[PDB]
């Protein structure tokens, strides 16, 4: 089996985080993403 | 045989779900009430 | 304006889907073409 | 901040849960006991 994908860059996404909005990001697009889903802007929490 | 999907916010049935931008599903009565964003989430409504 | 769900079959509109025990969203006439598994993953309908 | 996934059979974390033909999650301990097809909808494994 392989990983699952980033839903933003269709990389892959080994260990990816449980966010607000359900979306699948790779280590790279959640780094990169400031406060809020680059694909919905749900905002993270804190 | 099957049956409707679930509103994540209610509870109730959902059975014709919108596409949202974030991947949530809601009923109709919890989508029109919504305002501007997803109730469960905030992920804003397309303007 | 929201749009409806896609099937994930034929990715014709799928206006309102039933919840299927592999969770993959399939139009009214994909479920029904489908026999007893899901023409997707072929996880086997109950019964 | 952000948790892991969880595993939909047993409820425990799945950190790194690979891509299945059916769309559930699992987690490692659960994937590897499943045999040849999905413990939830048993959608055979390819
Ligand atoms: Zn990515
Ligand atoms: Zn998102
Ligand atoms: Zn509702
Ligand atoms: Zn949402
Ligand atoms: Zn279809
Ligand atoms: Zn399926
Ligand atoms: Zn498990
Ligand atoms: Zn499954």
């Amino acid at each position: 089996f392989q990983f699952l994908r980033c839903q933003q860059c269709q990389a892959e996404a080994k260990c990816p985080k449980l966010l607000p909005c359900l979306h699948t990001l790779c280590s790279g697009c959640l780094e990169a993403s400031g406060m809020q889903c680059p694909i919905c802007q749900a905002p993270w929490p804190l």
